[PDB]
């Protein structure tokens, strides 16, 4: 035991970072790329599906989140085709609210279920070593890639 | 008072919430109005400023937090001059980047919150009653304000 998942700051910003990846897409619309654009769009969710495949494969009993996992999964396919359509831009803000209400509803600050004791005894070992914030690190990793867009101006040598 | 649970949750994203106020500025950047801009900027900064003013009124303890506080007040004012200047674009990005790095640098394993006997007993009552988060709840108000700005675009004749 040297270094394992120990960065547990009870922070509910997982979905916050995920939703942020959709807002940045607006900038991509301004200057869409073919070779890099495809790798950016495809590679964006490529890492999110890996984290969901690891967290799902490793379960203690049942995963109720799977239900909503598909509901939102299909939403990305409908919003992808609705983007080109151009129904309503304001709808984005209205749809965002719906998700906001789900976050508060799901979050229970009154009652919490905690029966599995053995499961806690397993994850405590990793939390007893040390962590370097993997999620946060990835957030900075994508920020660096965005800098290339602004740096491109100097790269070409026009402005 | 000892028997007065006011809630003192030590959140890691406490300052981050205030930092979000800079991100919303981009929305106003698109054709900023004088009348609405005054109440929008001043009306938003006053919320966070009030929190600092409250501590300034009644403190009589520690003089380090006040030192960094002054630096922040001058920083937010300095960026204003850069906005109207429009000389260095990447500079603005680096300015905010340094702030993020500072937070991570400050966070250390050696230096931690020294819990005293009085603090321990106070925490018990604080949690026993309830832990309210006005800073986070008030942050939600900005979402509604931003939505109004989006409507202005439609009024002009875009969507």
């Amino acid at each position: 035991m040297s270094r394992m998942p120990s960065s547990f700051d009870v922070t509910e910003r997982d979905l916050d970072d995920m939703t942020f990846g959709e807002r940045i897409i607006y900038h991509c619309k301004k200057q869409p790329l073919v070779p890099i654009g495809c790798l950016l769009t495809t590679g964006a969710v490529i890492l999110a599906a890996q984290n969901v495949r690891l967290g799902n494969k490793w379960k203690a009993q049942y995963y109720f989140r799977w239900r909503v996992g598909l509901q939102a999964a299909t939403l990305v396919a409908l919003v992808a085709g609705s983007f080109i359509y151009g129904t309503s831009g304001k709808e984005l803000k209205a749809k965002e609210e719906q998700l906001k209400e789900k976050a508060k509803m799901r979050e229970k600050l009154w009652i919490q279920e905690l029966e599995r004791r053995e499961e806690e005894t397993e994850a405590r070992r990793k939390r007893a070593e040390l962590a370097r914030m993997k999620t946060l690190e990835n957030e900075e990793e994508i920020k660096n890639l965005e800098k290339e867009l602004s740096d491109l101006e100097n790269k070409l040598g026009k402005k």
